[PDB]
């Protein structure tokens, strides 16, 4: 499960000018995977696409090697997982929100769930525990321990497909780390990748420019092409230092 593959696909929102261009990739299962490119390169409309919000124009996207227009749709949506870096949550117990792709879930399996991703220790904490109501949405929290919550919450929900957007703390984010690598442990991960920290690690990475794939590959390879990613990064990562080298000095001398 968490085979992905886009074959010639072609979509617009207007059905006037294109967003994607002939979009083609395969995702084996399991593999992580980043997006990269400009705003409106065609990243978000990607994954509106796989999670079927529309059908495409032309091609066709394969999940497990069936088109998505013939697998039940919310089944399709439910196996997907989503991170987004601003999560709402709902003013009701944590442990309600734990459960919100996975309203069976036993009290056990909750904690559980929360120890694997490292959030039981600070929802223990918490006033209430558990039963600590989350007011104002989760505003009495941390941008990390939402982000803890929203991780903990798709773990439970055991998505076949992550659809992870990057961030753009040191006791938080160790714990948020750890947690998002257990969360894809197993799992196909999709990453918007922005800041392009994570993903040196990528199975594979797609970068898009003006709806089409400019270049695909492993960061290594795409940075000795020199082409647009070795621009974006290391644009972003460039480093200034100094060297010693030869100059020239106009000194003193007799006659």
């Amino acid at each position: 499960s968490g085979e992905i593959e886009f074959k010639n696909v072609w979509f617009s929102y207007d059905k006037k000018k294109p967003v994607l261009k002939d979009i083609t990739f395969h995702i084996k299962p399991g593999q992580k995977v980043a997006l990269v490119g400009p705003t409106g390169s065609g990243k978000t409309t990607i994954v509106n696409l796989l999670m079927r919000f529309y059908d495409v124009d032309r091609g066709q996207i394969l999940v497990d090697g069936i088109d998505i227009r013939k697998i039940k749709r919310s089944s399709l949506r439910s196996s997907i997982g989503i991170v987004l870096q601003d999560t709402i949550l709902f003013s009701t117990t944590v442990k309600e929100n734990l459960k919100y792709g996975n309203p069976g879930a036993t009290d056990e399996e909750i904690k559980e769930a929360a120890k694997l991703t490292h959030s039981d220790h600070f929802i223990k904490h918490l006033p209430e525990g558990y039963e600590t109501v989350l007011t104002d949405n989760g505003e009495d929290l941390s941008q990390g321990q939402r982000q803890l919550l929203a991780i903990t919450r798709a773990f439970l929900a055991n998505p076949k497909i992550l659809i992870l957007d990057e961030a753009t703390d040191t006791k938080t984010e160790k714990s948020i780390q750890a947690a998002m690598w257990k969360l894809m442990e197993g799992k196909t991960s999709i990453i918007i990748a922005h800041r392009l920290n994570t993903i040196k690690n990528a199975d594979l990475i797609i970068v898009l420019r003006d709806g089409e794939i400019v270049e695909m590959g492993k960061h290594d390879e795409l940075i000795q092409k020199r082409g647009f990613y070795y621009e974006l990064f290391t644009s972003q990562y460039g480093l200034v230092v100094e060297k010693e080298a030869a100059g020239l000095n106009d000194i003193f001398e007799a006659q």
